[PDB]
């Protein structure tokens, strides 16, 4: 049987699913770790103990515990990111889509979902892996990992809540793939890990961390990189927030044991309800000196990281999503013209760690002084501030550092605004919306994309799959390599390829070189 | 006799001169102070003691002792600024052009030459006042003042070398106009002081100084304002440089009297020969508490200054002249493309007072990062850096502070490049070159200007004279008033008058608000 597979942990029974009038093999909700419940919560995961019998793998597993977005109840644009399954701390499962018939030893791609390290699910409609596995003949895998406090509460020194366990969770699913993907037709020596946003930061963290390097071949980073300002914190800040979570829940704060034991008796929603109350994203990776030996910046300067090929990029409007959720004067229904009063508080809010001088620098850098009370210019400038600071420049800093040592870099700028996008037009090319093209949703007619969006999705997948199989997106019209001298990249849209150079250099020299120097002195 | 005039200090005999096939009276070399020689060097001017007989006022007087430029020996573009008469410490004289026949009580304009407070003469071909006195029916006066150590050596406390004596010479000449101009056909109640560069900074200093305010009605400032970074120093810096001048000349430094007496024994050229050796322009006005009661900034915020009408502005390329003379990579016979190494060192030199953070700031603010090695963009950026930091932005700050309390502001941007310029094209519309137009040299045919330049000149002159007589450059195509709201100004060129707003706001916010704050905090 094509559906019954035997693995080092037990037998598994997948199901047959239809894909664009053909079919493929799917193994859903396969366990890769021991449920991190009870005294396990907050701890490094442990491998799933082998089972007897046949594991039913014809359905999606639970989604990890996480804050659930209710800003726009029932709206499909927000709702598509929320758990579409029941939440549970018993959530460490992976999904595999295998082409039918089973390939001898084909290319594997492991998907790592985003959600700011506080949310996310492997089971979203946008991460349905059948179209990619099917269309490109790849074995497609989506893992899961604990988010929020459950995955990142960090009490450095403690072994009961060491920090970075959602990351170790990711590493264990990768190890599982390394150990078992072969029984599915996948080639363990050819695995590409790829993710978007918090997941893209994840990929880059596994490129860094010595203990993950050998568990994959190549990496793809979408709108996220390891060095993002919101992707990690110091052991100090991690400890401080862990204690503050305790304080908020009436926990004896005498010792880490005291604290941790209190947190372990609390029901899930109880941690989730107070999660936001500890900020100066609450629980994120910690630069511990273990998963990450030294500072991210020093590892990058020394070349202390996996040297391989990478494919990465950003979307045109990385910041509009967050402006709509956290800044004054933005609305899902209005054009969102921003007055100068709002613009100003909007920058105070986008560079949370900056002083007055720093704020003046940002302000002056994104204000047209001939037309300072223009609402569109202020809206769009705040969008760029958020996107440049949080996603784009940190990524360009990483792309430049890595290329000095890597074995091949491919950079992209995705600027296509889907024709069926349910979000307001002023939001442009939104953070997260290149994903539906990566996963081939445009190939399904009921979804109503245009003929060119299908064409766009098809070359995006073929670039991705080809890159996964060979280290180069092109089969022997060319996407050029990104070199520290030339710095080329392509646009990704329906129109014909255009090669450009130095993606957002001006603004990124400001964020990467200049602003940090300014905050240092002051 | 029309040429024989009797004044409060003695009879004076002028001469009839030709002007565009006609004639007018000229009274050249009239003494307004006692020769500041011997024990008088560095002291405040003393009024000229009355004489008997008739003073011969038919020729130009001596030029004050100053550094002479011979970077381009024989070259007309640099020599037109050098002394065209013998140099002597006996140089406190003034010149008057009176329309023929003699007006009953017409508008008076007093020219104050520039030259960075270390040079300048009233007798230059470009300041010939006959064309303007003639064409606009005004009585035109050019005064003189001591420059270099002779006029600005400051040892505050001392009364032998109090500093600011060159400003007081200007004030003595203004006082003399007040008391005598009526006998020449001039209206002492309708005098406009006007000058360029250091002379424009001078006019502004007389607007601030309580003791000069009543000696004129209105003011015109061309390419300079009181608050320019190179236009004044503190008493400490003044003293520091005074002592350092003595040191280079082996002087007793035990006390000011010892020093001054030594400084008074050295011949003129000896002081000049070591004038530059004291810079961390050497001797300029001092914020002494007397000529200027408080800081220039505090006087401008409190409105502690003469309230009247002002007409002022800048040229398109204020900085090319100083780049030709002091920066690496510039030449008069080359297109002067600037390497990246030279651009760097060039900003270091342009903003002498800034730390490394300030320098990075300036560099970033003026570098196109997608074409940083373009030689021409580097030349032009350095040009704008010098021009914006030393002339334009200081002036815009002045303009905005003054309009808050003034009684009428008329702003201009002169961007016409003379058809007959002997300086290279890359230098554009140079510092000082709008003067030939203000003085009507485009009206003399052998000078080989075009006819739309003769026309430009005529309207500039008419605007200047009309403004001098009424406080408005337009006789009832209009030059709008500059208001703190609309911030309107006009271009001054051969094409039809265009009205713009916010002259170089973008860069000026950087120079006037952001960089000062950056530096104050670091
Ligand atoms: C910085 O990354 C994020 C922080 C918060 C959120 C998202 C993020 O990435 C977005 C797109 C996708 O990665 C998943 C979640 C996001 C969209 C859904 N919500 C509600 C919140
Ligand atoms: C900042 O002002 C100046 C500093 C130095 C010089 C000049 C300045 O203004 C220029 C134009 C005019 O005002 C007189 C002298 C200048 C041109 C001639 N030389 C050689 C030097
Ligand atoms: C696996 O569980 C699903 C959920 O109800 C069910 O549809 C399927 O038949 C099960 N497989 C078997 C035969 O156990
Ligand atoms: C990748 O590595 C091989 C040697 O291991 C090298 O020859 C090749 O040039 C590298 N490719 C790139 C694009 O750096
Ligand atoms: C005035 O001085 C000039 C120049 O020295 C001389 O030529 C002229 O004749 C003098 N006029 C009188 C009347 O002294
Ligand atoms: C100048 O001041 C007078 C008051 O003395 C006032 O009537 C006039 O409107 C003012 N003009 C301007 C342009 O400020």
């Amino acid at each position: 049987s094509e559906l019954l597979v035997n693995t080092k942990s037990g037998k598994v029974m997948g199901t047959r699913v239809p894909v664009l009038s053909s079919h493929i093999s799917a193994f859903l909700g396969i366990p890769f770790a021991e449920p991190p419940v009870g005294n396990m919560r907050f701890r490094r995961p442990e491998p799933k103990k082998p089972w007897s019998g046949v594991w039913n793998a014809s359905t999606y597993p639970n989604n990890c515990q996480q804050y659930v977005d209710e800003q726009f109840p029932g709206f499909s644009g927000s709702e598509m990111w929320n758990p579409n399954r029941e939440m549970s701390e018993d959530c460490l499962y992976l999904n595999i889509w295998v082409p039918s018939p089973r390939p001898k030893s084909t290319t594997v791609m492991v998907w790592i979902y985003g959600g700011g390290f506080y949310s996310g699910s492997s089971t979203l409609d946008v991460y349905n892996g059948k179209y990619l596995a099917y269309t490109e003949e790849v074995v497609l895998v989506s893992l899961s990992y604990r988010v929020g406090a459950f995955g990142f509460l960090a009490l450095h020194g403690s072994q009961e809540a060491p920090g970075n366990v959602g990351l170790l969770d990711q590493r264990m699913a990768l190890q599982w793939v390394h150990d078992n993907i072969q029984f599915f037709g996948g080639d363990p020596k050819t695995v590409t890990i790829f993710g978007e946003s918090a997941g893209g930061a994840s990929v880059g963290m596994h490129i860094l961390s010595p203990g993950s390097r050998d568990l994959f071949r190549r990496a793809i980073l979408q709108s996220g990189s390891p060095n993002c300002p919101w992707a990690s914190v110091s052991v100090a800040e991690g400890r401080r927030r862990a204690v503050e979570l305790g304080r908020n829940l009436n926990c004896n704060l005498n010792s880490d044991e005291e604290l941790i034991h209190c947190l372990r008796e609390k029901k899930p929603q109880e941690l989730i309800d107070v999660e936001w109350n500890v900020l100066p994203f609450s629980f994120v990776p910690v630069i511990d000196g273990e998963f990450f030996p030294t500072s991210l910046e020093s590892m990058l300067n020394s070349g202390n990281f996996k040297k391989t090929q990478i494919l990465l990029g950003v979307n045109k409007d990385e910041g509009s999503f967050f402006l709509l959720y956290g800044a004054p004067g933005f609305s899902k229904d209005s054009e969102s013209k921003i007055s100068r009063e709002d613009f100003m508080s909007g920058v105070k809010l986008s560079v949370p760690h900056a002083n007055d001088l720093g704020l003046d620098a940002v302000t002056l850098q994104y204000t047209d002084w001939m037309d300072d009370n223009n609402g569109i210019k202020n809206r769009d400038g705040l969008d760029d501030i958020v996107g440049d600071h949080n996603v784009i420049c940190p990524l360009m800093h990483f792309v430049n550092k890595y290329t000095k040592f890597g074995n091949g870099t491919y950079l992209y700028f995705f600027n296509h605004r889907a024709s069926n996008l349910v979000w307001p037009e002023w939001m442009g090319v939104i953070h997260g919306y290149e994903i539906e093209f990566v996963f081939g949703l445009p190939l399904v007619k009921e979804l109503n994309y245009t003929a060119e969006e299908e064409a766009l999705s098809r070359r995006i997948m073929h670039y991705w799959a080809t890159f996964a199989k060979t280290g180069n997106p092109n089969e022997p019209s060319k996407w050029p390599l990104f070199t520290t001298k030339e710095q080329k990249f392509i646009d990704l849209n329906t129109e014909p390829m255009k090669v450009h150079q130095r993606l957002r250099v001006q603004m990124c020299v400001f964020w990467n070189q200049f602003l940090p120097k300014l905050l240092n002195a002051t």
